[PDB]
C-alpha cells in the first residue's frame, strides 16, 4: 500500500529579497458581472487572487448586501494591478492606504 512517489524539480532562483508582506487590497464591488470579468482576467493568467470577502447562497442573491473585495498575491502584486489596468478596465482600483 503505496507505491514510490519520486518526483524531483530543481529550481532555486531566489533573487526576491524584499517583500515583507503577503496580500494587498486592489478593488471591491458587489456586482456579479464585474467580479466575473476581474476573477476571469485573474483566473486567466494564473494570478493568485482572492475574490472571497464573504459569499452569500446561490438561492437568489440580493442587491448590495454582500460586497466582495479583490485581493491577489504581492508575488504578482503589482502584475495583477498592471493586468487589470492594460488589459482590463482600470476603475474601482484602491490602494493599501
Amino acid at each position: 500500500m503505496g507505491s514510490s512517489h519520486h518526483h524531483h524539480h530543481h529550481s532555486s532562483g531566489r533573487e526576491n529579497l524584499y517583500f515583507q508582506g503577503h496580500l494587498r487590497e486592489l478593488l471591491r464591488t458587489n456586482d456579479a458581472v464585474l467580479l466575473s470579468a476581474v476573477g476571469a482576467l485573474l483566473d486567466g493568467a494564473d494570478i493568485g487572487h482572492l475574490v472571497l470577502d464573504q459569499n452569500m447562497s446561490i438561492l437568489e442573491g440580493s442587491l448590495g448586501v454582500i460586497p466582495r473585495r479583490v485581493l491577489v498575491h504581492e508575488d504578482d502584486l503589482a502584475g495583477a494591478r498592471r493586468l487589470l489596468t492594460d488589459a482590463g478596465l482600470a476603475h474601482e482600483l484602491r490602494s493599501d492606504d
